[PDB]
Order: C-alpha cells, then sequence, then structure tokens
C-alpha cells in the first residue's frame, strides 16, 4: 500500500531548505525538496514515517523526485509543497497550484546510514535520527539486557526512548517494506549533550 499512487495538488515555497520540521539540515540549496501534508506524513501509524523519504511526483509537464524535508502545516491528503526547482520541472509556476500524482520511491543515494543524536541526549534520554536511508524508516529498536526495546518516532524525525543502557548501542531498523538491518553506534554520553552531533552508519536498506 506504500507503493500506491497518490493524487493531490502541489504548491511551492523555499522554506524547506532550512529549519524544516524533520531537522534534516543542512540541505543543499540546489536540491529538489518538498513539504508533505500531515496525513500522508504519518503512514502506518508511525509519526514522520515519510520524513526523509523520496517521492516521485508527476505534474502536467513531467516527473521528478523530491526529498521530504518538512511538514506542510494544515495541508490536505495528497498535498505537497514543492521547492521552485522541482515545481518548475513538472508544472507551470504561474499556475500557483497544480494537480499531481506521486508515490514513495527508492532514495537515489549511495552509502550507508548516518545517525544524528539530538542535543540533550544521553543514556537517560535520547533522540536518534536516521539519515541517508534508501526507504522510509518505520520503527527503530535498541538492545538492552538481551531484549529489543522499541523507540517511538517523533514529529521531528527522531526516534526517542529513555534508559538506553550502557556501553555502545546496538540498534536495528525496519523500513516501510519490512526490511530489517542491524548496526552499532558508539555509547551515549552520561549527561545530555549541549549540541547535536552525527555518527557514521555502517549499514543500509537493501536495494
Amino acid at each position: 500500500a506504500y507503493d500506491d499512487l497518490h493524487e493531490g495538488y502541489a504548491t511551492y515555497t523555499g522554506s524547506g531548505y532550512s529549519g524544516g520540521a524533520f531537522l534534516l539540515d543542512p540541505i543543499p540549496s540546489d536540491m529538489e525538496i518538498t513539504a508533505i501534508n500531515p496525513a500522508d506524513l504519518n503512514y502506518g501509524g508511525v509519526k514522520a514515517a515519510l520524513a526523509g523519504s523520496y517521492l516521485e511526483v508527476e505534474g502536467p509537464k513531467g516527473k521528478t523526485t523530491v526529498y521530504v524535508t518538512d511538514l506542510y502545516p494544515e495541508g490536505a491528503r495528497g498535498a505537497l509543497d514543492l521547492s521552485p526547482n522541482a515545481f518548475r520541472k513538472i508544472g507551470n509556476m504561474k499556475d500557483g497550484k497544480i494537480n499531481i500524482k506521486w508515490r514513495v520511491v527508492k532514495a537515489p543515494i549511495t552509502g550507508n546510514f548516518t545517525y544524528r543524536i539530538k542535543e540533550g541526549s544521553s543514556r537517560w534520554w535520547a533522540a536518534i535520527q536516521v539519515r541517508n536511508h534508501k526507504y522510509p524508516v518505520m520503527k527503530m529498536e535498541y538492545e538492552k539486557d538481551g531484549k529489543w526495546i522499541n523507540m517511538e518516532k517523533m514529529d521531528y524525525n527522531h526516534f526517542v526512548s529513555t534508559n538506553l543502557g550502557t556501553g555502545s548501542l546496538k540498534v536495528r531498523m525496519t523500513d516501510i517494506r519490512g526490511k530489517v538491518v542491524k548496526d552499532t553506534i558508539p555509547k551515549l554520553p552520561e549527561s545530555g549533550t549541549s549540541k547535536a552531533y552525527t555518527v557514521p552508519g555502517h549499514v543500509q536498506f537493501p536495494e
């Protein structure tokens, strides 16, 4: 049902390159991005399910793939708020709003995951974001005392949990198609950090 084609309208703005709700900065100024309505955003009951995903959008002039970096506040289902460069390729900007058909598509990237640890994170409370993923990340779990604890995905595109444990963290993430992948990131600090930081990933969802 995730591959299903979506129908809606699209507008444009230049607000997703910086300060987007999904905290995916920095976004290359020349990239094709988009803001997505709240309904479609939270797919499968998981908040920000499509955050960081890539959509293939088709307008009256053609198709293009966009990177979901922000939320489209009060937007209706199927509604998208594309960046100028993306909108211009599938439609006429002088039209202000265009009809579209889109669907989630494999991320046109290379490499493995990259994790972002939000400020204030530690072994007591942590928010961990997954970046550079081929498909949308549904669910993320970490291992503690031989058990896999499930982390709740938040609106700010980060998986949160408390009492993460000690030592390096063993995590496992599942995509929108049920594909699972395991990895291990360095230990979390003993006190909430002042600034967020990134940590390299060693895995990726299957093609």
